[PDB]
């Protein structure tokens, strides 16, 4: 799979709007994309990358109030990943392939076979630092975790943890039920590997639930009292300050 040629097929879909898609893979809900332009496409180190919104002159949305900024599609061509142009491949003796993702311009179409379809942050980050990006470094990410800060310092760290706010870690540290000024030294393997997976978890679905605009349901983010209905504690911690919710009953600092 030579991403260069699949770059070649792409570009010529560049500024175009998507009128409709298709294909098999409805865990991202491209349907989304309806009525949007693929702003920019880019390759870097066996993934493509396709942003798409809505971008006017100098920068600004068609529709503005005072009173975003486009979407990355990640692509993540395995072996026998291909993409084709106004095409669909057929079958080498093994039914037709099924596309993973089309998408719909007036000029053509562009059909994505084999290959990982998910959000990310975009091109402008690594994707080993992305924690929606499949190719996440849990390593690196673990080595940042065990490191003396407490668990909210790190977690805030773009380096090893982009894409996470202040959101993420409050809801991430409660769903781990631990301490956000616990040190990353002073906790269990469990907890951190819970932690770690919790803020995958919890990334995805909450981006998906923004996304669609359905309404979110906040655990312990600007909430009086806990699911358990202990009182919620409030106060600014950074390494920059930020607000913080916790419940101490919940979440025990463990020395
Ligand atoms: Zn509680």
């Amino acid at each position: 799979p030579s991403l260069r040629k699949f770059h070649q097929l792409v570009a010529p879909f560049v500024g175009q709007l998507v009128v409709t898609v298709g294909g098999n893979s409805k865990k991202i809900n491209p349907n989304m994309l309806e009525m949007l332009r693929l702003q920019d496409s880019q390759v870097h180190g066996k993934n493509l990358y396709l942003n798409f919104g809505l971008t006017e002159d100098l920068g600004l949305p068609e529709s503005f109030l005072l009173p975003n900024s486009g979407l990355w599609l990640c692509f993540h061509f395995g072996l026998f990943g291909s993409v084709r142009a106004s095409e669909l491949s057929r079958a080498t003796k093994a039914k037709d392939p099924i596309p993973r993702l089309v998408l719909h311009f007036a000029k053509g179409f562009l059909a994505f076979y084999n290959c990982r379809i998910y959000w990310c942050l975009g091109p402008t980050v690594k994707p080993t630092s992305d924690i929606l990006s499949e190719e996440f470094d849990r390593r690196q990410a673990l080595e940042a975790l065990k490191q003396a800060s407490p668990v909210s310092y790190t977690l805030l760290d773009q380096r090893y943890f982009a894409g996470l706010g202040n959101i993420i870690k409050n809801e991430v540290l409660y769903l781990a039920r631990i301490h956000p000024l616990s040190l990353g030294s002073c906790l269990t393997p469990l907890n951190l590997e819970s932690l770690l997976d919790h803020v995958v978890s919890f990334s995805v679905g909450w981006l998906q639930k923004k996304l669609e605009g359905k309404p979110l349901h906040h655990l312990i983010y600007q909430k009086e009292q806990c699911p358990a209905g202990h009182q919620v504690m409030k106060d600014s911690f950074g390494p920059f300050q930020r607000l913080t919710w916790w419940c101490p009953h919940c979440q025990p600092k463990a020395e």
